[PDB]
């Protein structure tokens, strides 16, 4: 439809993690221990944090990623213990499909403007204030 | 408003960042370039400000003050930056030198109808 808003940007990625038996994947999983997935909250388990430089980090995962599938099994509505079970049953390899959801201002014209209805997302840019 | 709705959890924090010459403040700032459609921007619960933290260096100055990825910048050294374009916010941060007072907002959503964490470190 026409009009402005805060759109949902759904950024999806399937990631392969391979670790040593002596390692962790380097993330903290958090989620619920009747649910409806939505863009605002697309799965019950998500990454609370990702160790900088660990396996998960180096393979691309980041805090806030929602877990969609674990080793090709859907985990969108699965409880915490059971999702933890699947990562356990997968051993030193984990294929995980995740989504990052962000909101993004869309300045598309309102109805009656005669303009088109596609998103007009504002242009972002980044500037590092990192030490390195 | 009784009954179901869209739930936003908003947490506001003001922190004082003080770094050495050898450090950066320890975050990456991302947000809207100062181009024409930014004049049309109104802050909302879903999107409280035009500039936000794309990342925060683990263990760095911002991190130790508790800032994290996704925090929205509301104020920089007492000046409101909610509607301000990226270069101007960057310059405001630079003008503060090795001290940055920043007020941020973190917005989170609830599942649509408790939570447990498990470490994999």
């Amino acid at each position: 439809a026409m009009g402005p808003g805060s759109d949902y940007i759904i950024k999806e990625k399937t990631v392969l993690l391979q670790k040593k038996d002596s390692e962790g994947f380097g993330f903290v999983l958090r989620g619920a221990k009747e649910f409806t997935p939505t863009p605002a909250f697309p799965a019950l388990q998500y990454l609370e944090s990702v160790d900088e430089g660990g396996v998960a980090w180096r393979a691309g995962l980041r805090m806030g990623d929602f877990l969609i599938e674990v080793n090709g099994q859907n985990v969108v509505k699965v409880g915490h213990r059971q999702v933890v079970n699947m990562i356990r049953q997968g051993g030193n390899t984990l294929m995980v499909k995740v989504v990052m959801v962000t909101r993004h201002p869309d300045m598309d014209a309102a109805a009656g403007s005669g303009s088109g209805s596609f998103p007009e997302l504002i242009q972002d840019t980044s500037t590092s204030f990192s030490t390195t």
